[PDB]
């Protein structure tokens, strides 16, 4: 896009999905994804283990620790919408996919 790089995804629910996760705001680390289902609606989804969980099911995780993550997911629709940050050099990069969105 224009604004960002807004990698929307879209899993086909309900659960399971077939994607892990890692870390979260509490231990200080991106909601990131563990491992991905091979040959699955999780690969076949375009994910991958790396990816920076934005925000869960249209909803950024700026006060979802990962514990509240596994309660956010379960509790998902009929189609998870993971906003990812498509940043593979997520190293060191000073910015990232900001996607901001009024209340």
């Amino acid at each position: 896009g224009s604004s960002g790089s807004s990698g929307n995804v879209v899993l086909p629910g309900p659960a399971p999905w077939g994607f892990r996760l890692s870390g979260g705001i509490d231990f200080n680390q991106p909601l990131v994804i563990t491992r991905i289902t091979p040959g699955s609606k999780a690969a076949a989804a375009n994910l991958c283990p790396g990816d920076v969980i934005l925000a869960i099911d249209g909803f950024g995780t700026e006060s979802m620790t990962h514990a509240d993550a596994q309660d956010r997911i379960k509790a998902a629709s009929y189609q998870l919408c993971l906003k990812i940050d498509r940043a593979e050099t997520r190293l060191w990069s000073p910015q990232v996919s900001s996607g901001p969105s009024s209340g």
